[PDB]
């Protein structure tokens, strides 16, 4: 009754996208009511005909929302009544807004996750395929954002792809629990008409049916874990965005975003602002905010239904839209960015091979400590000689350790450096090739699970 | 190094519980080094022997931590050197603190999750078996905390068991990803000595090995999702606590917690403070806090390793200890509480049967709207006569709808009320029985897993 | 430019409520540009005239947003040019979207906080008025949701008013830092035309001007602060909602919400669902979520301007609208609810006076512990006799302690019970009256801010 | 009586730091009980003398905790009864753990905030002093982490100091509400003995007394807003840390941390890892987590006292210790870091002066739009000629606009560039000098206030 309460309760402004799933839920329910003998066959066919008409109206974008419609459910109900009359009312028999709305949200989320999966797998495939093509590129691997050791650019790309693949796996786990029918739980204690929930499951294409009515009505686990999945995915995208923003600075100069995913001024044509990456990074907080809100909404609520649960819709809709846009923007950025092999290569310095120099002695039998001490001495000798370690003479090296032989010159090669990492998961070309094949197979498995 | 800086790096105060998994990881690495020819059989034997001694020291609780030890890892390395000499130093060949620590954490969590799983399944089993025993008990079902319709007490217990079974399922998913060997990732680019990672996997009993060195070293997905699993589980426990706290008020009077999980005064002997439930509820905030911290810690960090990741340990340890204690208290609470079948039944009122009266008409073929209106008129008529609806005469009912027959008297029975819900998942006895069977089967599956 | 990125960069969809403040900001800047010699007097006249017309177009609701407008700033800029031509373009001289946007958001928030303040103060005033008028009502005070000791219903109402008054004080602190002018900070290094920022401050009515251009452009402390204030305020309202929902249950039976703030069913006319309170309680999570998002957005960002900052608008707009609605609903609920003085009074029991019986002995000299033991004995004695302690005879009491005299009968009076609490802040009537006077004095000052 | 419960209820492992404020609270209450006649003037003597003893024991490190002490309160009480016997029991008269604990926590927080204030103001002071010393240093100002325009290094340092002064201002606001006496609220309905709360206030040195007993017992606003203050402060430090980490990369090369606040290897002696900054950044999440936990703990709790509130202690202690250490480390970092004026200056490029080139026309009366267009055309002409804008000949410039005169040469000077920003708050030297003055005044006033 209160005008402000009334405004707070209205959701027609944001839930119209539930139009089709809402109709589908009603068609399925109508068929079950008919089996239960609540509707005659002629009544069922009139209702289905009407519902199908409404579906088409939304599909064609001709549906007319009216001022009285406070939500999508009321709008669809008004339209069906207009089309078929009083018979429409029988559809509420044994059904509650409590199980009808949660059914709508799950069907909607199932469909959204299917779309998110497509965009996520496309992002992963884009990283994997670019890694395959640019597998010969080498640049600095960073630790504490300080140059540490040479790595293949592809090992970097794949590190992001692997993390995203775990997000895809979580997406599949979340979808599995979402794909469980809640309809037929009634208001709280179950459907009172011995409704055939297996028929509802089959009609709505859910994988199984809810185990307990009170739980099905009041739980929002599916909302929470979708938000947890989305937040972790965003954390990964924020790390990738941070990496690309830094690598795109003029200071690092490793890559340049395309005009399509950056902003700039005619005054400074070469200055490309990574708008795309900053947008992506920022959405991690926007999504995390939604996760935080729902956990707080649910914390400490008693059984069974409480109006507090209505906050679920806006959080889900926002995150679905955000991920859909963000994943596609990320695919665009990765597929269209331009790397500078020249600058990546020039960043490789002899100082980054001192560890390899110690490793060289290790493979000759020199103990860890002594191998490192000797390498350190080579570094110091080079310094006092005013040169770099790759330029010390063999005689220079032997003055530090007789274990240094002429083959030590092979240490001072950046390809030889990355090729030491043949153990699985490493940056050697063979290891990177293996990861690309492993990821291609994971994507295939996940693609079919979806 | 700055003294304040040094205090901030020190983790020895809380990471000593990684002592055993740290030794285990080193034994497996030493064996791999021998296979790679970095260690001789003799060196390997001497290293393993010293590691066995350190393990025994921690076990006997005699390990001596020294003021110079910054962390559990340094303590063990120092002790190994003290025990066997500088050959101990060869153990670090090709291994970084970066892949060594993440290995220890995953080993620790795998073990901790096995423990949490046992306690979680015991809580669910407790709920399910009590639901079976008290299946005949009926009480009010609440909607917006207002009495709505009769339901079986067992339907309520099982609503919680079902939610907890989903938490168990997520626990299994999280465990599978934690059960992946990260050791042999080196500092960032992988292990430089072509170390046998399959051998490491086998010795440490991981199910598979990490796919990428940079990811394996820098990701803390496993911590995040463990914290997400833990938070959602705590949300469920906070809800059950809220329910039980309200049902235990003297106003509701449905149940009383045992003395072991409540507190009170000799001045008001019949009053019991739901101590245990309030503690359980508050832990939702505590665990959520850890989830929030690690997500913020990870946000915006660049590749590959950054010192920020050290915040993981304290968050993991706190949540592991919190869930372990909370799950056991919850089981104790559910197991030992006493219900008042008397008060639960006395709370059932005729007014809570008006919906059933409309449903009676629906079954006779009266359209939804008309049935609702007819029941409403019955409720209003009874109000005008100063009686309850179960007291209206058949004649009074017929004046409202000729569809009311003599069998309408069956509507005013609370057992008949709950027995309407035979559709799967409902509160009818047969449906509750099916739920118990399904949950017993589920627990069996999850325990085998 | 990628179409999806274009849409994501588009703010026009939600930033239109900044229309008027955007214009006010431009009017002030134009005036300063003329003083700086960038605009002539006639140009200034035409520009101010055009700006006023755009302002009227927005207020009349006839403003035409075009597909090319990516944000409100672009919209007003395009419109001004359509109205007055080429000279419109001189208005942006030395200005950046960076200082234009923070100026707009701060002006919007200043106005919004004045509105929120009005509603917050009305809520407190509504609670205080109710506490004054229902000052004789006594009901149980709760400890762990268990009946503890009698308290005045007014003390309960005032506990909520006191907390909300602290929220009002924080509101004032946030408003002061928001009331600082950022305009004239340029894109990063400051305004390049020696613009008169004091004139800008005076025209826009800000209290002072920002100290550093880089900070002014990149900080969103004012957003975070507002969000922390809003979140703590919602926590307070979530607690009040929890209380009223519990008290409104038929089990407690203390109060009933009006039809305007609850939902009902003709099938159960006595049952009222407190959906207004459930709504309020749920908004705490919604508001908290905005606070968590902005904190995460800002965490780890480098200097100076970053596109990430654009997430501020939607979070502020949502919390502003949420607070404005919830506060008014809360006021209505408190103002229109109906208490049952009968049920609140019936809820007071003799058992709740056992602590008073002990205090009675304490005032006569018996030490803490001994008085406690004595009372416990009286409770137990009453139990063995199957009676309430107020029914015990004086000899029954003397057998326990000789300090029990005939006047111990005064202990068994609920009004006498609450009247023991005369120490400042207690539930005695004199203390409650003092509280009412203190809160009114506080509000007077706060409104005078 | 459950064992796990007892373990969860224990806090002796972490609340001993409340030993002294606990004793001060008991001394204050003892005195009031006397004035109220609960204690004889000689019972007050035995009690006080005994408390002052326990005070000495704790301050000597000789206090002995027993396996029976579950918390600091019980420890101090057990000990009081060991020193003076049974009489110590009268101290509980009319007082509750509910009001005793909040009192201890507020007294503890008041003292901790004075310490935090000292470290915070010292950090601000170090930034401002450094800004005054290095006022002549110029480097790039960044927009989207891309070089935008010249700015003074001091403008960057002061931007951080200004944000920190707002944190200092919030600290003071939080302290004021913490400086309110809760003792004498009893368990819920207030103190039942007409205790003199003004005396309690005066003894404990609180500024005023709590207004309502139920609120004073159950509110934890002071904890929440201390945590909000701490979190925003950490956000500021997380930003300064991010900046310094990036500027310390070899790629940027603008500064180097001292050995005391970084870590390094003998193998790469020139590589310094910014451990201190990474540690500082990581604590934003740790502190935010405490804020998040307490907000969730409080949400939905009914009046009045609930055990849930006990989570306050650990959250406050953690954040107090975290802030105390972090602020001191930041002060050390800023104070001892080494800048490379050469590299900061070398980072300034002519392309960063295109905006200045347009402003040059603006000051000659050319409208904003045409000035920007002309500059854009100058930039393009230079680009096609393969030269920088400062190398375009005056003839080239005039081909773009006759308004370009020989004095346009003054535009291509980075000092002239920063000196344009004389409007208050800008980067011109006079403006930076004014900021330093204002911040000195602000620090003086905040220190004076508290």
């Amino acid at each position: 009754t209160d005008p402000i309460m009334e405004k707070l309760n209205s959701s027609i402004a944001y839930d119209q996208r539930l139009s089709e799933v809402d109709i589908q839920g009603s068609m399925a329910y109508a068929k079950a009511l008919e089996k239960a003998g609540i509707l005659t066959k002629t009544e069922l066919e009139k209702i289905l005909s009407g519902l199908e008409k409404i579906s088409e109206e939304w599909s064609k974008g001709v549906f007319v929302v009216k001022q009285s419609d406070e939500d999508i459910h009321t709008a669809n109900e008004r339209r069906l009544k207009e089309l078929i009359g009083d018979i429409a009312g029988k559809l509420h028999t044994g059904r509650s807004r409590n199980d009808q709305v949660v059914t709508d949200l799950k069907l909607f989320m199932k469909n959204s996750l299917s779309i998110i999966s497509t965009h996520l797998l496309q992002l992963i495939k884009t990283l994997v395929e670019r890694a395959a093509i640019e597998i010969d590129v080498i640049l600095p691997g960073y630790d504490h954002l300080q140059k540490a050791q040479p790595i293949r650019w592809s090992q970097f790309l794949l590190s992001h792809a692997v993390a995203l693949t775990r997000d895809s796996e979580r997406l599949g786990e979340v979808k599995k629990r979402i794909n469980v029918l809640p309809l037929g739980s009634g208001a709280l204690a179950g459907n009172p008409l011995d409704i055939d929930r297996e028929m509802l499951r089959s009609e709505l294409e859910f994988a199984s049916i809810s185990l307990n009515s009170m739980d099905a009505i009041s739980e929002r686990d599916f909302v929470v874990e979708f938000l947890s999945f989305a937040t972790l995915l965003m954390i990964h995208l924020s790390k990738m965005a941070e990496d690309l923003i830094i690598y795109s600075t003029s200071e690092f100069g490793f890559l340049t975003l395309s005009d399509a995913f950056s902003t700039g001024s005619s005054l400074m044509p070469q200055k490309k602002n990574p708008d795309s990456l900053e947008l992506i990074r920022s959405k991690a907080g926007r999504v995390f905010g939604r996760l935080a809100s729902i956990l707080m909404v649910l914390k400490g609520l008693p059984s069974t239904y409480n109006k507090d649960l209505q906050e679920d819709k806006e959080a889900v809709f926002d995150v679905v839209d955000t991920l859909t846009a963000v994943l596609q923007v990320a695919t665009g950025v990765i597929s269209t960015l331009q790397i500078s092999k020249e600058n990546m290569e020039k960043a490789l310095t002899p100082e980054m091979l001192a560890t390899d120099l110690a490793l060289y002695l290790v493979r000759k039998g020199v103990p860890f400590r002594q191998a490192h001490t000797a390498s350190g001495k080579a570094v110091h000798l080079a310094e006092t000689k005013g040169i770099t370690i790759n330029k010390l003479s063999l005689e220079d090296l032997k003055s530090i350790s007789p274990q240094f032989s002429s083959d030590v010159s092979q240490v001072f090669n950046f390809v030889n450096s990355v090729e030491q990492y043949t153990a699985l998961a490493g940056t050697a070309k063979s290891s990177v090739t293996t990861q690309i094949e492993q990821l291609r197979e994971l994507m295939k498995k996940q693609k079919e699970q979806a």
